[PDB]
């Protein structure tokens, strides 16, 4: 029915997210209906897991008339960073909340800095508190400092909304002040795109378990995670080793002889001119020339606490784990930033990783790092290197 998109408030601490959030629910209950929550049924947010991770979010939804929005609100810094590397739904957009009265601070950039690595697309800004700011040139001026610090992090700073506000006024009544929410909820429909469709984007299927009908061929199973598979088309075997290439002779659902296989449905391909012997773990079908394999990568990574069934020692530069891309581990190689030694379980690093195997690896692709079979932390790949 109608789109589903997924936000939430980003920047620094006491800039009114959480204030925002519920003048959000607020004003758009009060104008086209839905459920208004208060400012402190999202203040003290639950705790949230993400397979062992802790992250204090609150999830509160809301209704414009054409969109149904899911959106995230944290108390921390420390969960907003958790919460982009490793949180339950990828932002489709964010809503940036900045104090015209403090303007960018530290948590600013770096919500900027993590939203750019960990591919959320687009960027709304709520300049806030401007019930507090007499002179306009001093808006004007952190408008302008908002703009240039994401056009420094690639975001089209010249051509983000910024509206103007005031979210704790906005809450208290004054219709105002509650014109600008409405203007805010105006820009999340028209300027965050309706996020691209699984079925939509170029085929993708990752193998998990070969067979081989006899007669028949090498059949491939697996979810498909993106597009379509159509009987007769070509697809690339890539992954571990030299990129394949073989046709499709078939598609298969529990025996039922299908033409095609659609994003999200589990599914055999065969493959005629290939054998079982040529078909590896962590390998991939994908409509040739959409997605290459890589072994170097930049990454944003989150280091599981001891708390959270995570090591309770820092690892150091030879640090060598097991990277969990869809189907299985793959040891990498790290190399830290200069002038780090160790990282501390409970940290967050930009950390460059080399695979001893290629991998079929796009940015903003999610990993897990496991030492053995356990999990000691999550990333995201920021930047393919080759
Ligand atoms: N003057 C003013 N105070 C505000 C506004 N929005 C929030 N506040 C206050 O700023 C403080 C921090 O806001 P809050 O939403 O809890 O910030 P957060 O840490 O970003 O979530 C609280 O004391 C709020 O009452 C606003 O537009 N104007
Ligand atoms: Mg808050
Ligand atoms: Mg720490």
């Amino acid at each position: 029915t109608k789109p589903h998109v997924n936000v939430g408030t980003i920047g620094h601490v006491d800039h009114g997210k959480t204030t925002l959030t519920a003048a959000i629910t607020t004003v758009l209950a009060k104008t086209y209906g839905g459920a208004a929550r208060a400012f402190d049924q999202i203040d003290n947010a639950p705790e949230e897991k993400a397979r062992g991770i802790t992250i204090n979010t609150s999830h509160v939804e809301y209704d414009t008339p054409t969109r149904h929005y899911a959106h995230v609100d944290c108390p921390g810094h420390a969960d907003y960073v958790k919460n982009m590397i490793t949180g339950a739904a990828q932002m489709d957009g964010a809503i940036l909340v900045v104090a015209a009265t403090d303007g960018p601070m530290p948590q600013t950039r770096e919500h900027i800095l993590l939203g750019r690595q960990v591919g959320v697309p687009y960027i709304i800004v709520f300049l806030n508190k401007c019930d507090m700011v007499d002179d306009e040139e001093l808006l004007e001026l952190v408008e302008m400092e908002v703009r240039e610090l994401l056009s420094q992090y690639d975001f089209p700073g010249d051509d983000t909304p910024i509206v103007r506000g005031s979210a704790l006024k906005a809450l208290e009544g004054d219709a105002e002040w509650e014109a600008k929410i409405l203007e805010l909820a105006g820009f999340l429909d028209s300027y965050i795109p309706e996020p691209e469709r699984a079925i939509d984007k170029p085929f993708l299927l990752p193998i998990e378990d070969v067979f081989s009908i006899c007669g028949r061929g090498t059949v491939v199973t697996g979810r498909v995670e993106r597009g379509i598979i159509k009987v007769g088309e070509e697809v690339e075997i890539v992954g571990i080793k030299e990129t394949q290439k073989s046709t499709c002779t078939g598609v298969e659902m529990f025996r039922k002889l299908l033409d095609e296989g659609r994003a999200g449905e589990n599914v055999g391909v065969l493959l005629r001119g290939i054998k079982r012997e040529e078909i590896e773990r962590g390998q991939v079908l994908a409509k040739p020339g959409t997605i290459k394999p890589h072994t170097k990568f930049e990454s944003e990574v989150y280091i599981l606490s001891k708390d959270e069934g995570g090591r309770h020692t820092p690892f150091f530069k030879g640090y060598r784990p097991q990277f969990y891309f869809r189907t299985t581990d793959v040891t990498g190689t790290i190399e830290l930033p200069e002038g780090v030694e160790m990282v501390m379980p409970g940290d967050n690093i930009k950390m460059v990783v080399t695979l001893i195997h290629p991998i079929a690896m796009d940015d903003g692709l999610r990993f897990a790092i496991r030492e053995g079979g356990r999990e000691v932390g999550a990333g995201v790949v920021a930047k393919v290197l080759g």
